[PDB]
C-alpha cells in the first residue's frame, strides 16, 4: 500500500452519499498487534466521508455493539433533530441520518458516538471517523497543486488484545493511551512528493493534547474547526485539543528528513502521592514529547507560493445577548460542571432566538485545560484569555487553560434543542455538558 | 384659602410616614358644582405625601369602594412584592403598604389604582395622589429660595353630578373629559411672591396629554419622571404624556398677566364618520388649546440665578440582553397588544436578571400615541423616533408617536413578578400588558 496510511474515502455520486455503516466489535491489526477494536465500516479510523456543500447524506448506522450508541456530526451546523445528541440506537437496531449538506461551508469534520454516560470508552475503542466538505476554493491552484492528506490524531491503550478499560483517575483526567498514532498507524513515513502539503489534522483522541511542530518548519494555518482562515496564517507551533481540526499549508524547505512532534503540553492531568501523610493530588506535568511521522522532503523542493486569500468571513449581526458560563471541577469526585451544575437531559440551561447572534462568555474556574464544544452552531472565538484571537474563522471546540476566559460570537442557525459540553469526552460523561433550546 | 389650591401634605415623622387612607365615594365641591368623586382621604386630588430617602411608609388603604381596588406606587423602585399589581383588596377590606423609601431617590411620584380592568373607570373618578422624595439637593440655594408649588393635571367629565361613564369610543381612545383641571381647580391662579418659581408637574389623566407652554417665557427642565436630570435644560415646551412627571424652574422675566396653556396636540384619537357609504374611522386631530392657569408675576422681579448643576447621572454597566417589544392596535375592537398579544396575568413575558442592564427597544406600530409605562425599574431614555435624548434622568414612562422606535437602558432592580403597560389606562385595561419576572 501507499508508504502513508489514510482511510478509505467514500465520496458522493451525483450529489447523493448513501451508505450503510456498521458499528462492530472488529479484529485487526494495529500497530502491529492483533487488537479488537469497536469499528465503524470495519476499520479504525472508520472510512473518510468526502462531499460537497448541497449534496445529500444519507447514513444507515447499524448498531452491533452490545450497548446503544448513536452519532453526532461533529461540526455540521445542520438541524439538532438530525444531529440528536439525545437519540438511542439500541443493540441490533439501525437508525438513518438524512441531511443536506448546507450551502456555506467547507473543511474538515468527523463523526463519532453522543450517547451521554457511554461516550468515552467508545471513542476510545476506535468508533469515529472524518468527513470533508469539498469547496470551490480548493480548486484555486495554490490548493489544488498541493499533496493532500488527511491526518487522524488518536491516541490508543490495549490490554489482552483490546483497549485498556476506564480505571476511577481516567474518568477524572480523560484516558490518554501510550500509542500514540496517525491514522491508525504508528509513526508512518511520509514521502512527499510535492513540495508544498496541504494536510487536514483531526483531533480525535478522548483526551491528549498535540502541541504540533514540524522541525525546522512554520505551519500556515489556513482553516479552522469548521471553515477557512480569510488569508494564511504561520505559526510556528499548533495546539489541537480534543475535538478540534485545522488544515495547514507545509512548505518544504529542503531535501532530508523532518520529524512532526507532540511537542511537550501541561493540560493539568493529575496524579496521586503518598509522601508520609499524604494521599493527595499532584500535577502530572508536561506530557513526554512524540514523534507523530516522519516527513521525507523530495528533491530540491520549490513550494508553491501561499494564496494571498482564503475565504472572507461573514459580516455578523450585532449580538442581542450575553451569555456567561462558568466550568468548575471536583476532581476527587471526578465531578464536572457547568454553572454549578451537572447535565440533566430533562432540563433546558439557555433558551436563544434563531437567527439572532450571542456572546458567550466561557470562563474556566478549573485547574484543568478543558475544551468547550457547542454542537449546531459554530461560533467566531474573539478572545481566549484575555488575548484577541489573531484570525477569524468559524469553530466548534474552544482551549480554555485553567482560569482562561474565552468571548465567543454565537450565530444561532437551527431550531431545536441541542447540547453544549467539554470535550475531554470523560468529563461530559461526568456531567460537564448543558442544555440550549434555540426557538 | 390660598389664592393658589394645591392638595394637603402629609409629611414623614421622625422618619415614619404612618397613615391610613380610604377609598370612598365622596361628595365635594369641584369647579363649582357638588359632585361625587371616588377619593383617597376625602380629597380630590388625594393627599400629597412628603417623605426623603429612608424613611418607612406604612400606608393602609382600606377599601370603600363597591369593587376590589389596589395600589400602584407609581415610580418607586421598591419591591414588586409591596408594590403588587396582582394583589386584590376586596371591598370593604384593608391591606398594609409598607416599605422603606431607597436611598438614591429624588422627584415627584404618585399612587393610583391598578387592578386590571378597572384602572381606567378608578383613575378617571378621582383616585390618585402625589407623593414627592425630598432631596438633599432642595438645600442649594437656587431651589430652596425658589416658590415651590406641585401642580397635578387631570381632567374630568361629570353627568347627573358623578364622573361620566366610559362609552365604547372611550375605551378606544382613552377617555377625556371637558373640565381641564390643576389640583382639582378650574384655571386657578397662582399670584407668585418670588421671581423664581419651581413647579412640581404630574400628569394623572387617564388619556389627556399636556403640551406644556408659560406665555412669554421658556422652561426649565430640572427633573424627569423618577430623578433629577444633571443640569438644567432650556425648552420652549413640554409635553407631559399620561403617567409622566416633570420638575421646571420658570424665571419670571417682567410684571403681568401670563397664561399657562396646553397647546394643540394630535395624540392619534379617532372619530367615526359616515358620509355617504361610510361608517368608518377618522382622525379627532389636535386637541383645542386650553387654559391650565393664571400666572401673576411679583413686582420687578429678578429671578435666582439656574443651578449650574443638578445630580450626576449614575454610570450604567454594559447591557447583558436587548429586548424588542412591538405595540399594536385593533381600534374597532379596542383591543390593544405587546407582540401580537394580550396580557395574561398568569404569563411571564420576559425573564431578566437582577442587577444586569438591559436594553429595551419599544416600537409604536399603531397610529395613536402610546405612552409607554414599567413597573419597578426606572429606565434612562437613549433615543426615540431616532432622536438622542437631550437629557439623563431616570424615567418611568415614555411616550411613542406613530411609528416610533423607543431605546431604553433598563437596569433590573428588585427581584420578582412585575408589569409593562400603555399608560393610556383603557388601552391597559383592554389587554396592552404585559409581565417581567426578574431573578
Ligand atoms: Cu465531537
Ligand atoms: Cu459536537
Ligand atoms: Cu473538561
Ligand atoms: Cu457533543
Ligand atoms: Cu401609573
Ligand atoms: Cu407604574
Ligand atoms: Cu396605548
Ligand atoms: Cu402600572
Amino acid at each position: 500500500g501507499p508508504s502513508f496510511p489514510e482511510p478509505k474515502v467514500v465520496r458522493s455520486q451525483g450529489g447523493l452519499l448513501s451508505l450503510k455503516l456498521s458499528a462492530t466489535p472488529t479484529p485487526l491489526a494495529i500497530a502491529g498487534q492483533r487488537a479488537t477494536l469497536l469499528t465503524y465500516g470495519g476499520s479504525f479510523p472508520g472510512p473518510t466521508l468526502r462531499v460537497r456543500p448541497r449534496d445529500t447524506v444519507r447514513l444507515t448506522l447499524e448498531n452491533r455493539l452490545p450497548e446503544p450508541t448513536n452519532l453526532h456530526w461533529h461540526g455540521l451546523p445542520i438541524s439538532p433533530k438530525v444531529d440528536d445528541p439525545f437519540l438511542e440506537i439500541p443493540p441490533g437496531e439501525s437508525w438513518t441520518y438524512e441531511f443536506t449538506v448546507p450551502k456555506e461551508l467547507a473543511g474538515t469534520f468527523w463523526y463519532h458516538p453522543h450517547l451521554h454516560g457511554r461516550v468515552a470508552p467508545q471513542l476510545f475503542a476506535g468508533l469515529l471517523g472524518a468527513l470533508v466538505v469539498e469547496s470551490s476554493l480548493d480548486a484555486i491552484p495554490e490548493l489544488r497543486e498541493a499533496e493532500e492528506h488527511l491526518l487522524v490524531l488518536k491516541d490508543l491503550a490495549l490490554q489482552g488484545g483490546r483497549p485498556a478499560p476506564h480505571t476511577p483517575m481516567d474518568w477524572m483526567n480523560g484516558k490518554e493511551g501510550d500509542l500514540v498514532l496517525v491514522n491508525g498507524a504508528l509513526r508512518p513515513t511520509l514521502v512527499a512528493q510535492k513540495a508544498t502539503l496541504r494536510l487536514r489534522l483531526l483531533n480525535a483522541s478522548n483526551a491528549r493534547y498535540y502541541r504540533l511542530a514540524l522541525q525546522d518548519h512554520p505551519l500556515y494555518l489556513i482553516a479552522a474547526d469548521g471553515g477557512f482562515l480569510e488569508e494564511p496564517l504561520e505559526v510556528s507551533e499548533l495546539l489541537l485539543a480534543p475535538g478540534e481540526r485545522a488544515e495547514v499549508l507545509v512548505r518544504l524547505r529542503k531535501e532530508g528528513r523532518f520529524l512532526l512532534q507532540a511537542l511537550p503540553y501541561d493540560r493539568g492531568a493529575m496524579g496521586m502521592m503518598d509522601m508520609g501523610g499524604m494521599a493527595h493530588a499532584m500535577p502530572q506535568g508536561p506530557s513526554r514529547p512524540e514523534t507523530l511521522l516522519y516527513l521525507i522532503a523530495p528533491k530540491n523542493p520549490k513550494p508553491l507560493p501561499l494564496p494571498k486569500a482564503l475565504s472572507p468571513f461573514p459580516t455578523l449581526p450585532a449580538p442581542v445577548v450575553t451569555r456567561r458560563l462558568v466550568l468548575t471541577e471536583d476532581m476527587m469526585a471526578a465531578r464536572f460542571f457547568i454553572n454549578g451544575q451537572v447535565f440533566d437531559h430533562r432540563r433546558v440551561d439557555l433558551k436563544g432566538q434563531a437567527q439572532t447572534v450571542e456572546v458567550w462568555e466561557v470562563e474556566n474556574q478549573g485547574d484543568m485545560d478543558h475544551p468547550f464544544h457547542l454542537h449546531v452552531h459554530p461560533f467566531q472565538v474573539l478572545s481566549v484569555g484575555g488575548r484577541p484571537f489573531p484570525y477569524r474563522a468559524w469553530k466548534d471546540v474552544v482551549n480554555l487553560k485553567a482560569g482562561e476566559v474565552a468571548r465567543l460570537l454565537v450565530p444561532l442557525r437551527e431550531k431545536g434543542r441541542t447540547v453544549f459540553h467539554c470535550h475531554i469526552v470523560e468529563h461530559e460523561d461526568r456531567g460537564m455538558m448543558g442544555v440550549l433550546e434555540v426557538g
